[PDB]
């Protein structure tokens, strides 16, 4: 309740995409500084907490939801554009990985405050100006196996293993070949993500072990950031 | 004699399913041939007469139309299933090597040869795309899904006029070629399926990929000129694909 803002200090423009129960809309935000700010229009309160530079901050509430805006959009269609020409340069490996960095430095935060990121995807990943991925939207073939016959923090952790994959692969959808209804009986008789061509054993190593059966087999987001920010490290 | 074409049912046997066409599945099977033996066969689901008018065709890169059952199409079993799905595989390691430009070449020309074959009989595929393409036994393409009866493979001005000719059948293929160039990427990837028309109205096509060929990538651009009368026919497409092959090394 502390951090609604005045209707009138908020001026709608075009639409940026589609939403759960609405439209995504840019928007002028005029602050308490004076100046106008750029951002995206779409309980909350708890959000306002939220502090992490790669989770994405809650800046109020008009019913609307004042959002930052992030010129460079979600990570997934950021990753099939970079494999156009006119789009941006092919991305490396090492650019690869500090998305998933990112990635998992922000569910390193939300899980240590108990935090569960039911929809955690590729596209649900924004780029910031400074090229850094902060997670939102806090589907199938991202959801545990678990998760299926019924989740918790190890069901994000298998969604994050799936967007590791969606970042290998640069924008591929997961699981080629088998459709949505198929994928329960396809992961109940232990079949995977399939490794990308160029992938680093090293890497699909450990976005192989988001996957294990167990829940409690699987490791925590602060292992897995370590795992990618060492791998990171080991290459020139 | 339009009995040429309909297979006695007690000579198929049905098996699993393999998959969904737009109006009914799909299934494997085995079909008795009057040589004695079986051959495996995959089986879809004023009808009748186009298949007579198909049954006659005779081209590597088009699928050859065993027969009808009572309604079912009867066709060849690709082992290696189809085009669009091989692309995916391919960039996977479990799945076939990296397909070099040669060999994605190939695949090109070989849809457009099966395509000079049916613009040269005025047989018009009112919905060509990579899955709609199947891989031999030896790796070559032969178009299907074509007759007996996606926007981001319809030509601009089939959209508006619900027109369709020969030459909106080279759109299709060149969106076509952009998925082999992409190996199994989406069209217009950052667009919505409600957006592209407006989107081809005001001159937006298909962006060049990544290592695309300046030369690979003009041929499929004149496939999607706004004029149908300016886009290449299906034979001259053939010829341009055929020669660009040539001119890289083994
Ligand atoms: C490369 N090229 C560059 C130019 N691009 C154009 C473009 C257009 C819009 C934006 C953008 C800008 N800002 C935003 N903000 C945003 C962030 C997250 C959500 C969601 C959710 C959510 C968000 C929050 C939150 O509150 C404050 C901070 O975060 C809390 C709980 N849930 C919605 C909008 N989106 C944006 N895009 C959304 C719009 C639709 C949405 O479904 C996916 C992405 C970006 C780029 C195209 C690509
Ligand atoms: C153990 N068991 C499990 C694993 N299996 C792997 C497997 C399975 C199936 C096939 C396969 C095999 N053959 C085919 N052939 C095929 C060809 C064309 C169509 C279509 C047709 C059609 C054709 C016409 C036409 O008739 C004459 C001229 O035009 C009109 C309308 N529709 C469907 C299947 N697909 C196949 N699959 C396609 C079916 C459509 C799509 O889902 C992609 C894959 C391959 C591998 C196999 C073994
Ligand atoms: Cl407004
Ligand atoms: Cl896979
Ligand atoms: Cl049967
Ligand atoms: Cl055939
Ligand atoms: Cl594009
Ligand atoms: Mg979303």
């Amino acid at each position: 309740e502390d951090v609604v803002i005045d209707r009138n200090l908020l001026i709608l423009g075009k639409i940026l995409g589609e939403g759960e129960f609405g439209s995504v809309m840019e928007g002028n935000l005029k602050q308490e500084d004076g100046t106008s700010l750029k951002v995206a229009v779409k309980e909350a309160a708890c959000m306002k907490d939220f502090s992490h530079p790669n989770v994405i901050r809650l800046l109020g509430v008009c019913p609307m939801v004042i959002l930052p805006f992030m010129k460079y959009g979600d990570l997934h269609t950021y990753l099939l554009y970079s494999r156009l020409e006119t789009g941006p340069k092919h991305i490396p490996l090492q650019t690869l990985l500090k998305f998933m960095v990112d990635i998992a430095l922000g569910m390193e935060y939300l899980s240590n405050r108990n935090f569960l990121h039911r929809d955690l995807a590729a596209r649900n990943c924004m780029l910031r100006d400074d090229m850094t991925v902060c997670v939102a939207d806090f589907p199938v073939k991202w959801i545990a196996i678990e998760s299926l016959a019924d989740y918790t923090s190890k069901s994000d952790v298998w969604a994050f293993g799936v967007t590791m994959w969606e970042i290998a692969t640069r924008g591929m959808t997961p699981y080629p070949g088998v459709q949505n209804h198929e994928m329960y009986d396809y992961l109940l008789h232990g079949h995977r993500l399939k490794q990308p061509e160029d992938c680093l054993d090293e890497l699909y190593e450990i976005m192989y072990s988001c996957w294990r059966t167990d829940p409690l087999d699987r490791p925590t987001f602060s292992v897995l950031r370590l795992q990618l920010e060492k791998l990171l490290e080991s290459l020139p």
